[PDB]
């Protein structure tokens, strides 16, 4: 049924699932070969020495094209997908990939397969707006100084656990194809065994969209070869942000995946609160704190509330929620008093439609149309008494004055 | 298409068809021959003498069993099916028949057969309940004062469509077989032609259970097993719907009830549906079907109500009105924002979302209520705006936490 709460239906985080962020999506990229139709060259080693072959590109040619459709297909070890770019192609020159998703996310595996050779410096960027500003993610160079004016393989202070590190590990041919690298943003951080409290890391996590850009590559010997950039399939790891309050994603009445924020939040995202849910501060659920939104208390005769930080700070951290506009000749935070004109009608329940009633106070045996809006005793005159003021005392004849109806006895 | 709705989907009256009522149903009965086996006497004319036959009735002895559903099947004419009561009984006594039907219906003719002569003396009762109230109709017999204290052959008064006459009409033998006896309620009745609009008719026509007496047959002779004996029975009739479902279906609970189209409810469509009653339901004439119609709440509630005075001061126009307005909602279609939110001009009338909040300056707006209908919040004195954020012509805004605008020279 619902894993958003727990066996008895306690509020717990509910998830979606891990699932490949990357998978049967388009990319925006710089170019590729087959326009117009291009040559390739491919060598091949055997023992101690090399033979190239050599081939050429029409994306007009299918089974000659090699779109990126190769790579969010499925990988088959037997048949792979090997996309191909425009060939002659290196820095300075941004071999640049674009990527607009419209949702936000965190990744968790970032891993590749390929059709060429591992180049050498290349760096991640990311976006988490809807592909307007963009930042950098991670370096790889061997000289990340001449290059990029980095530091080979720095360390990662604590007080910025979102330092960018560079290295030449890994950034080795072999692999000359099926090249494997699999970053883990989790890997080497200190505080990540405790991510769940690490909330600029779960900024660091936050991205909305992806850029990748290339310059350089290595080199060899020394258009004998045409030199290119080809890789066969794509994936990467990661979850749907919804704060933990939704698990899993749909679409929106434009065609835009989002949340179905559970945990009373709001937003593609659950970022916020769900309306009228504005007497706690918005915050994610965690494993041992249920941190969702909660409404107002109107006791029926509102729906509309606001919030103070003062409250829930004098609150000793409780409560801050009031209520706005309260209905029923009701009044207050909790639209739980009766205003000037009505009284409590305390038969009621301390909800009740209609809970707030007017003074129906004696127009002669009392002396004011207000009557307690607590107690409900209207205004008795000297010897009146009774509840709406409406007997005589003991001692006190009704008279039929409109002025004066009770008058003590000797 | 559903004859409920006209050529271009009117919808128009529907009726089921007329047809027979008591074919094939069960009847429980005072007694009859065969218990235990009885005889009984039956006389022919051959010519001109006389020759009486005389049988017997085992109801164990199939063939010679008489059943009521001999009065329920089809009749071949050529091979009659003659049900026969015990013998030895006459007036007084109530030869009574009975029965309970669960569906309220409306009737024209009465037809009746037989394989006995023709008695004298019957009596027609009814019940617009189901078989706990009985009321009578027309009377038959020589003497409609000595036996029923009524005038023979009366006349039918306008003022009293409901008169109950009786005559001595086809109460003859021959036939002594096959007798046969139609008879047309409409018959007499000066406002016939216009039953549409003659309710005390539409009344006059309302049946559920029916039942019928006998007392006396004629001793032509007069040694003889004397007793009462017919053919068949059929009775035309339709399902009464009050022009609003075109036939009727059977219940969940055994019921043969109206399939109310036209938004009516009630096993004969006498009543609008839950949620139909923005005029009251009415029964559909030759001029106006006059169906029900529902509730106005514009998607904003789930129960509604009527009152009369608001269709009497209508001028004959409307009168729904909802219950219990979520999502904020309210009103009489839960069709304003209440004291609170404020119309999102820009959002559709109808949506869950529609009402908007009164966003009003905690400052800049003086009161927390905005003209919920042009959400002018309480603009304070040199503010104006609709939030009451801005300043008005004039005035100087000051970060002060009560009085941000002040006048200029
Ligand atoms: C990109 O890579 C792909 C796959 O490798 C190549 O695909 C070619 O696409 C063309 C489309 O034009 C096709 O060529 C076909 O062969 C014909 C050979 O000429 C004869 O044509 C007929 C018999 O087909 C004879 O009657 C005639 O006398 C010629 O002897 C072409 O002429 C045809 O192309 C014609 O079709 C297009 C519309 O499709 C018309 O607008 C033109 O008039 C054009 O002449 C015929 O369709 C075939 O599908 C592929 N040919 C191959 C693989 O050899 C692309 O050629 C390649 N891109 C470039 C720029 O070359
Ligand atoms: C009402 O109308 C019906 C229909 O016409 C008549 O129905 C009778 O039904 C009985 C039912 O039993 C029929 O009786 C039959 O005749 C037997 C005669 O007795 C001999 O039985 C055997 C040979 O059959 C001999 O060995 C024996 O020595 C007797 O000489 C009855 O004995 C039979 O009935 C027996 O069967 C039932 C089970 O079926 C047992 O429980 C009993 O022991 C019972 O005795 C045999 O069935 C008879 O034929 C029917 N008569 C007809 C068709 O005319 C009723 O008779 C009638 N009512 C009256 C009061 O007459
Ligand atoms: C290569 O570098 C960046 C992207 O990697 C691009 O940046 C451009 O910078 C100039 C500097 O004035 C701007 O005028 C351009 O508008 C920027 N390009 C944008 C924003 O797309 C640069 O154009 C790239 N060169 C290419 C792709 O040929
Ligand atoms: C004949 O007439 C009616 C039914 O046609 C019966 O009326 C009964 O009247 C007595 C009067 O005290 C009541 O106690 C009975 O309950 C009535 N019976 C009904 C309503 O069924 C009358 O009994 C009939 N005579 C019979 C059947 O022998
Ligand atoms: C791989 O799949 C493509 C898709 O049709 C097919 O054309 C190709 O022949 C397959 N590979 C081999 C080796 O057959
Ligand atoms: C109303 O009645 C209560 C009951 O004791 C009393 O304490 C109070 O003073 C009265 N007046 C108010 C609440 O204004
Ligand atoms: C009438 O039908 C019944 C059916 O059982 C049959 O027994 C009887 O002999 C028939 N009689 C005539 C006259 O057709
Ligand atoms: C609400 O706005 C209308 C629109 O001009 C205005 O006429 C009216 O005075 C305002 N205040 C109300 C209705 O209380």
């Amino acid at each position: 049924p619902d894993p958003c709460y727990d066996e008895h239906g306690l509020p717990r985080r509910c998830i979606p699932d891990f699932v490949n962020s990357a998978f049967g999506k388009e990319v925006k990229v710089s170019s590729t070969c087959g326009k117009p139709p291009s040559r390739y060259c491919v060598v091949t080693e055997k023992g101690e020495e090399q033979v190239r072959s050599c081939h050429l590109c029409n994306a007009s040619d299918p089974k000659r094209a090699h779109p990126p459709s190769f790579l969010t297909d499925l990988n088959n070890p037997h048949n792979l997908t090997c996309w191909q770019s425009d060939s002659y192609v290196q820095y300075p020159h941004n071999v640049t990939l674009t990527l607009s998703l419209g949702k936000k996310f965190e990744v968790t595996y970032v891993s590749l397969q390929f059709c060429s050779p591992r180049p050498e410096s290349m760096a991640i960027y990311k976006s988490m707006d809807y592909g307007k500003t963009w930042v950098p993610f991670q370096f790889y160079s061997t000289q990340c100084r001449k290059m990029y004016n980095k530091p080979s393989r720095a360390a990662i202070t604590k007080q910025n656990e979102q330092e960018a590190i560079c290295t030449d590990s890994h950034t080795d041919v072999r692999p000359l194809s099926g090249g494997l690298i699999a970053f883990s943003t989790l890997d080497g951080r200190p505080t990540a065994h405790d991510f769940d409290n690490s909330p600029v890391l779960q900024d660091w996590v936050t991205a909305t969209d992806i850029k990748v850009t290339f310059s350089r590559l290595h080199t060899f010997g020394d258009a004998r070869d045409s030199y290119f950039y080809a890789v066969s399939d794509l994936q990467v790891g990661g979850r749907c942000k919804c704060n933990g309050h939704a698990s899993r994603c749909v679409r929106d009445r434009d065609d835009n995946l989002v949340c179905d924020c559970k945990h009373n939040t709001a937003g593609p995202e659950c970022d916020r609160c769900k309306p009228f849910h504005y007497d706690r501060p918005w915050q994610r659920a965690t494993a041992r704190e249920a941190n969702e939104c909660v409404a107002c208390n109107c006791n029926l005769h509102a729906r509309r509330c606001r919030f103070n930080m003062e409250l829930y700070k004098l609150s000793g951290r409780k409560s801050g929620g009031v209520c706005l506009n309260c209905r029923h000749n009701t009044a207050g935070r909790h639209c739980h008093y009766c205003k000037e004109g009505f009284y409590r009608d305390l038969s009621k329940p301390i909800s009740h439609r209609k809970a707030c009633k007017e003074c129906d106070c004696h127009p002669v045996g009392a002396a004011g149309q207000t009557c307690n809006q607590t107690t409900g005793q209207c205004p008795c005159k000297d010897g009146v008494t009774g509840i709406t003021c409406n007997r005589c005392a003991k001692g006190y004849q009704q008279s039929r004055s409109p002025i004066a109806p009770c008058i003590k006895i000797p």
